[PDB]
């Protein structure tokens, strides 16, 4: 195996590759060269991720694997410009560039783990954009480190011409559908949360469309001269039509910039244990109140647009802010039940997203 | 005491003062002290070796008096107001009262009686200079100090004033740093230990205008005039060693080399050296110099590259990473090291300049 490439041509790829380990071959960078082709493939048991490099220049095929980080960081720390002369010798790889000499150790490409072959079920195009307004309007609601494994990802539903995600926690929830112009089966998988995590990584804002494929255990995505694979994760993600609140009859309409300033000056004397606030909801008015262990007290005082029954709810600081910086809005509609039932979280100009958060009792 | 003051007036002095300050050992020294005198509001925060003083005018209608309040809590009510907000803030007994649009915030208090001050101590030299002296002096030797040493005194930077030069100088017992620039005075001889979190301060309090710094020195305190702030310290009292002892004898050989070629060429051959002990070997020969590292997994890394050098060839090892430090702290065009042999510490300067000077020792590799 040789090549020569500019360094230019492989920090793109090294970057996408590259993203300790449980099993050393899993530090390593697989690389091919075959046909007039350069492949870098990384993987960490539940995805993996390939890149392709043209040659022009002399090469050879073969296939070795290297360390990925020390292997980036050597071509990166080469300066701008360098053209990377690489070869297999048994046991090591010669790297070379100007005067710089680098020899990594190698495994067998023999013993770098492929993702079970499988095959495609349900697939469809769609643009960078959508793909990333998708995963954004809903990534912040998903489960860190529970023990229902099925939280810890993320819902892609295919469903008329829409994808959706769907993500939550148990206490919130969001949910973003958009429309593809494509006729789709109805269909439902959870991707885990690293692989939405790259996924949103080898997007990047060119109306170059993304390719993606669904099978009954994996997902691959490909854009550019990258593919990427991941696991899907078992279980029965919850239902977002019976997390919707039933009848949500009072309707506030706030600024969003305003409600988000309200929430954070508040929570700033709130119990920094566990922060939340108390909204009392009036005749076009939102009173938000904080109150700590010291007896200290923040009020917060908001015109709305509301015509309804006064009541009052507490909600966590966080989960709110999390919705209100996920809407990026002029104005949202809030829609309420009582004080013992969630709220819905809407765009006031947009129901593509929708958010329901726990009420907090304090 | 009341005051109402526009939230840019207030915001920069309150970030300021809260720096000497997160898990405060005792309540008081969470809180700033606020002092309405005399058309002025002075905020102080404290670790109980150093005080930050910020005096703010008051162009508003106020009345004298003084409490604190948490320092944290305080600042980010101010910070997260609306830009251009007038806040008005009254003490009411046990709670003091921020008020701004339809935004309220009681907060607790404790007594202005109870909060710590410095002892009275007096100045026994004073100067001015530029603030980017100060900050030059700094950044220059910073990187050198201990990091939680038993030897406390290397924990902290030594300054001294020596003939129109202010100097610092800064070791960790493995590499050290020292550097001195003019400031065109004559200055009787001092040698003080300006602790780790003073050093943090006099750094943050330089804004990066044409305000000059005046220091002054007492036996046991430093003292620092920003514009309207007041910086104070306590020295450490301890022994620190004499740089002027650690400075190599008489090294022979003489090295000339481009900063930032010599800085990647180390940056890429540290990547396969030693993760814990970081050794690179240098091989110094006619007009050359040859970096290379090798680790535990038998990688190896190898550098070439031009220098300007004459004389008997060597070989000596170094820590990677200390070699890195000394060059990032250099950011000039070329350096020179002086070196004696393999078993000798080096010398690194700014070939343009002796005001910094950096000595880091060989390892056996
Ligand atoms: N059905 C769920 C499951 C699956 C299961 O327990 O078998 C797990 C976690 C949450 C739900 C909810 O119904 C739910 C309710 C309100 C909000 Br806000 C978010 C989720
Ligand atoms: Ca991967
Ligand atoms: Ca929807
Ligand atoms: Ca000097
Ligand atoms: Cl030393
Ligand atoms: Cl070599």
């Amino acid at each position: 195996m040789k090549f020569t490439v500019e360094r230019e041509h492989l920090l793109k790829p090294l970057q996408q590759v590259s993203g300790r380990p449980t099993l050393p071959i899993l530090g390593n960078l697989l690389l091919q060269v075959a046909d007039g082709t350069l492949s870098l493939t990384g993987t960490d048991l539940e995805m993996e991720m390939v890149a392709r490099v043209a040659l022009v220049q002399p090469h050879e095929p073969g296939a070795t694997t290297v360390p990925a980080r020390k292997f980036f960081d050597i071509c990166r720390g080469l300066p701008e410009g360098a053209e990377i002369a690489v070869q297999l010798e048994g046991e090591r790889m010669l790297v070379r560039s100007g005067r710089s000499r680098f020899s990594l150790s190698t495994l067998p490409a023999a013993d770098f783990p492929n993702l079970d072959d499988w095959q495609s079920e349900v697939e469809f195009t769609l643009p960078q954009a959508t793909m990333k307004r998708l995963i954004e309007a809903t990534q912040f609601s998903m489960a860190h480190q529970d023990v229902r494994y099925y939280l810890n990802g993320m819902l892609f539903e295919t469903e008329g011409e829409e994808l959706r995600t769907v993500a939550t926690d148990g206490h919130r929830l969001a949910v973003c559908s958009m429309p593809i112009g494509q006729s789709l089966p109805s269909h439902s998988v959870i991707v885990p949360r690293k692989g939405v995590i790259e996924l949103m990584r080898m997007l990047d804002g060119g109306d170059n469309p993304l390719r993606v494929q669904i099978g009954s255990n994996n997902i691959r995505a490909h854009v550019g001269d990258f593919i990427f694979t991941s696991k899907l994760v078992d279980g029965r993600f919850p239902d977002y039509r019976r997390v919707l609140p039933k009848n949500p009859d009072k309707h506030l309409e706030a600024g969003c910039d305003l409600l988000k300033q309200a929430f954070a000056r508040a929570a700033i004397l709130s119990n920094e244990k566990f922060r939340g606030v108390r909204l009392y909801v009036s005749e076009n008015q939102l009173k938000i109140t904080a109150n700590n262990p010291e007896q200290e007290e923040a009020e917060e005082i908001l015109d709305v647009t509301y015509s309804g029954a006064e009541m009052e709810i507490g909600f966590n600081v966080s989960y709110v802010l999390d919705v209100l910086n996920a809407l990026k809005c002029e104005n949202v509609r809030m829609m309420l039940t009582d004080s013992v039932s969630s709220v819905q979280i809407e765009d006031a100009a947009s129901q593509s997203a929708a958010y329901v958060v726990m009420p907090m009792r304090l």
